[PDB]
């Protein structure tokens, strides 16, 4: 058995592949310079759930028509250390992508947190999020469900069952059942409603989907919808065939990436 | 070793005090009517790190005046499954405190996440978030940030050190630097300002300060200030002390609950 520290010390344990860039510590690490466009907003991310969860908003609203959601789109990659650059760092203190520099303004401004980069967007825009007050009220209580649910997925789920080192039963059993919880709620919604919040396509679906529609799909981590027995939540299944099929979806998945080296 | 099943099954693992409670199902358990009050707020809560952001912000907002924030407070006993009658799945489906029910309308509109009903009542009050557009953005990237990571904190670090049967090396060393980390974060940025997101007492304030400051305070898991060296990031450490000593903070922490049956 293990004896607990009675002040804990960093003593390099393997974590699986994020092992050096997982740190006790904050903070820049290397003077950067990142790449910045002429367009509005200059996207700084990397295809992962996150991050499609915007470069899916963005292009949903050029489908619509607007225009002025023209973007610059570049790589971190945060295998590389990416996110740990003094330039990344002044976007986002907490080195995560995704992070949004919008300079349409007079002043530049950083968005960070990818569901509240989506909120700022459909705000700034008018569009995937309802005017109604109460309507509105409900696909934020999604969209703030989204954001506080999926750590479990990603850093307890995605790292016991995909990461770490070895398979871990207890804590394989505690993210599994929580996220087969999240997947039964979701499911249950979906079951009485066209849209996680609603009858419309909003944020709150698009913020969703890019974990657990995916997840669903087969397109998350190896072996996992078949390990959370995915097809039994077929109203979670049937939503996310139908985003999944939205054409702004599609490009909102294929967009392509400019490298900051 | 443990050989990983193919398609995960319920096999009832001791998880500590939540086992029975914790299930990889969502819904209501059993009819539950809850009570309910004249005030245009009822709050269905907890005094948690999550319940006590709502009961701080109500008596910030009653403290500077508006008399408009008067609530009714209920306790859901969430280790007594309270949090899965019917009356409460219907406020909010994750059956996860605090809940929000808003009368003052023509229509009742349910207000579940925590950050979620901060930013609900400081946007229905215009205080403790900023009118200036870019200072708003500022105080919602560390907002939602909170959202995205007391999951770590509490459902990580806490979970693995407080509540877990057996301490375990491998989830404890990563939460642990986890939490260390978000740590420095807050410490570095508040070495360069008096409160999160600049000059000025916040929503941001109130929900990482709940979380954050309570545990740098030795107010949250038993030895874990010792365990996490929280005396080292003294700039968390007077900026928690500073809002420890708000005269609504004080109020938002000793409010009484009142009894669902
Ligand atoms: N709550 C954050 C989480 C973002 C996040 O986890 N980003 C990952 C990629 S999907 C990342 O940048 N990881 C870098 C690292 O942990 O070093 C959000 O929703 O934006
Ligand atoms: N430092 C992260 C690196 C991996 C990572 O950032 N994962 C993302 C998905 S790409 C995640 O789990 N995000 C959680 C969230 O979105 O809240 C870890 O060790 O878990
Ligand atoms: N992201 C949610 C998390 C809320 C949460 O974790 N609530 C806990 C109490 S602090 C709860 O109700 N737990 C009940 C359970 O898991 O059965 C929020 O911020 O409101
Ligand atoms: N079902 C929860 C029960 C405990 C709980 O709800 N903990 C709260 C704090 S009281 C939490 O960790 N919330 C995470 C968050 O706020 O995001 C678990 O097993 O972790």
């Amino acid at each position: 058995a293990y004896q607990l520290p009675t002040v804990w010390q960093d003593e390099a344990s393997n974590q699986g592949a994020f092992t050096g860039l997982n740190r006790p510590t904050a903070g820049a690490r290397f003077e950067q310079n990142l790449p910045k466009g002429e367009q509005a907003f200059q996207l700084y991310s990397l295809r992962t759930p996150n991050g499609v969860k915007v470069t899916i908003l963005l292009e949903e609203l050029l489908e619509a028509g607007f225009k002025e959601a023209a973007y610059d789109l570049y790589k971190i990659a945060i295998m590389d250390g990416d996110q740990f650059g003094s330039d990344f760092v002044k976007l986002n203190p907490n080195s995560k992508i995704p992070a949004l520099l919008d300079q349409s303004g007079t002043e530049d401004v950083r968005v960070f947190e990818s569901a509240h980069i989506l909120l700022y967007l459909a705000e700034k825009f008018g569009a995937f999020l309802p005017s109604n007050p109460v309507e509105r009220v409900e696909v934020l209580n999604w969209l703030f469900w989204q954001a506080g649910a999926a750590p479990f997925l990603g850093g307890g789920f995605g790292h016991f069952f995909n990461y770490a080192p070895e398979k871990l039963e207890y804590p394989i059993n505690r993210f599994t059942m929580e996220v087969k919880r999240q997947l039964d709620l979701l499911d249950k919604e979906l079951a009485q409603k066209p849209y996680i919040a609603g009858n419309d396509y909003t944020i709150a679906d698009i913020a969703i989907w890019s974990w657990y529609g995916q997840l669903v799909q087969g397109n998350l981590y190896q072996g996992s919808a078949k390990f959370l027995d995915a097809s039994s939540y077929q109203n979670l299944v049937k939503w996310a065939e139908k985003i999944a099929n939205r054409p702004a979806v599609k490009r909102g998945l294929e967009v392509t990436y400019t490298e900051i080296k």
